[PDB]
């Protein structure tokens, strides 16, 4: 999975 997607999933 995309690290930059992960970095938003984090807040979501």
């Amino acid at each position: 999975l995309d690290a930059a997607l992960l970095a938003a999933a984090k807040a979501w």
